[PDB]
């Protein structure tokens, strides 16, 4: 009855409920998302105040679900989940040091030579017959570079190696989405989560082991994440940030890849000046050097535009402590606020023509969203791996581009599923042919 007041109700996901509400009933919504009501804003004015201040924090109600799943502690208190704003500072700052200018570059070693595995693999498959998922392949892609590059740890999930892992993954995501919205299951769920801390405690056993007997460890994000806990009392800070990058960092740029993969497959001319672009910029340089991934203007203006119509994580809550107008709706405090960069990339109010992709929204001379596009989200809660995904994601992109062509099976559709994250709701099967066939 507190809400009562608020405009609202009396391959399709809940997003496109929230979108068509937004839509009918105005930039200020009551809904109800994950067992609670919440307010889905979608005024940029909006988007600008309470992402871009440290006055407001996330809503530790709304993960929940990320915290401990079915009574087994999954991110727990880790960087994504942590809601308190001191804690979260303290982590923020130590794992930064991770995600420097310096750091990344240092990753393109990594990024290059996953990549470069991938294409041979596919290169091998490349008939224009066999069905191939790509949502399969990029996963696994985007799970070894994140395993090596995060943790030093070689996953070999492209060598068809730890289908356990895999399996847990799948599971305890399927566990998140269960608990926000019988027995066998529940077990499953429970081991699956057990089985990802567990691999947390060998790995980080190893590390600390390799220290000890003075090997030669290179500063990755892991060393961070110990450096965060150095005076911890236990070990369940650090696992709770093992498993938030384990995840974090693998599952929404699989997500990025296979939606563009997905969409591209329909953009034939626009496929045509991304292949001109890698032809003009890299060559037949088997390598992209960091200063190469700069120069493909193109591709980069294409995965905006990809980030735009789908993004992974659609958005974040904050908290509202206090009765507030917004955008002349009175809000009650103690209210989660939604945010969603889904339902404003669609909303013609925003994005003329919103449903067409077009890669010139991101031209150089092009006007940049004003508050209406955070596919990274905004403010000292957005992604701290952005630079990371992007970089990763580019080269991937390139090198696909550099080699194959790709043809989306008959009957694969472009629908979305919501699962944790938004992700094609089809394996994106794809017949591929080398390039110049
Ligand atoms: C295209 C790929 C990616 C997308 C679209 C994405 C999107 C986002 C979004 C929307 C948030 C804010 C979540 C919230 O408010 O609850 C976020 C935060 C975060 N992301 Fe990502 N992300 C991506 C890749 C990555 C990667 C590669 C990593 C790690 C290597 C990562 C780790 C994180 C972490 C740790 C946070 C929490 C940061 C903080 O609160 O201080 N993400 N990401
Ligand atoms: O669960 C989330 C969330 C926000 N970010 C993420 C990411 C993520 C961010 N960067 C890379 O990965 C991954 C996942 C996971 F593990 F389910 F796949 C969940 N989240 N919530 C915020 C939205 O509102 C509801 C609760």
């Amino acid at each position: 009855s507190r809400y009562e007041h608020i405009p609202g109700p009396p391959g399709r996901v809940l997003q496109d409920v929230f979108l068509d509400w937004a839509k009918k009933y105005g930039p200020v919504v009551r809904v109800n998302v994950f067992h609670k009501t919440s307010v889905i804003v979608t005024s940029p004015e909006s988007v600008k105040k309470f992402l871009m201040s440290t006055k407001y924090n996330k809503d530790s109600k709304m993960y929940r679900a990320l915290q401990t799943v079915f009574g087994e502690r999954l991110f727990g208190q880790g960087l994504v989940s942590e809601c308190n704003y001191e804690r979260w500072h303290k982590q923020r700052r130590v794992i930064d040091l991770a995600f420097s200018r310096s750091s990344l570059v240092s990753l393109m070693e990594t990024f290059n030579e996953k990549a470069e595995q991938l294409v041979e693999i596919l290169e091998a498959k490349a008939d224009g017959q066999t069905p191939v998922s790509m949502q399969d392949m990029l996963t696994y892609t985007a799970m070894d570079i994140l395993a090596k590059a995060a943790f030093g740890m070689e996953t070999s999930m492209l060598l068809g190696a730890q289908k356990p892992l895999s399996q847990a993954v799948k599971l305890m995501l399927e566990g998140i989405t269960a608990s926000r919205n019988k027995r066998k299951q529940l077990r499953e769920v429970r081991e699956s989560i057990r089985f990802l801390r567990q691999v947390g405690r060998d790995w980080v056993q190893r590390r600390r082991e390799a220290l000890k007997r003075g090997e030669e460890v290179p500063a990755d994000i892991l060393t961070q994440i110990l450096k965060a806990e150095e005076g911890a009392q236990d070990d369940e800070g650090l696992l709770d940030n093992f498993v938030t990058f384990f995840i974090a960092g693998h599952e929404t740029s699989a997500n990025h890849l296979a939606f563009t993969v997905m969409e591209l497959s329909r953009q034939p001319e626009i496929v045509a000046r991304l292949q001109a672009e890698v032809d003009e910029v890299i060559g037949s340089k088997r390598y992209l050097d960091f200063e190469d991934l700069g120069r493909l203007q193109y591709l980069s203006q294409v995965l905006k535009e990809s980030l735009r119509l789908y993004p992974p994580a659609w958005g974040t809550f904050r908290l509202l402590e206090e009765e507030t107008l917004i955008d002349g709706v009175r809000v009650p405090g103690n209210t989660p606020l939604l945010f969603s960069t889904y339902v404003m990339g669609r909303m013609d109010t925003y994005f003329e023509d919103p449903l067409t992709f077009n890669p010139d929204r991101f031209g150089p001379g092009a006007p940049k969203p004003r508050f209406t596009y955070f596919p990274f989200s905004l403010g000292h809660r957005s992604c701290i791996g952005q630079q990371f995904a992007q970089m990763e994601v580019k080269v991937v992109m390139a090198k696909l581009l550099q080699r194959l062509e790709f043809r989306l099976v008959p009957g694969q559709r472009f629908g979305l599923q919501e699962q944790a994250t938004l992700k094609p709701l089809d394996p994106v099967l794809c017949t591929l042919r080398p390039r110049g066939w």
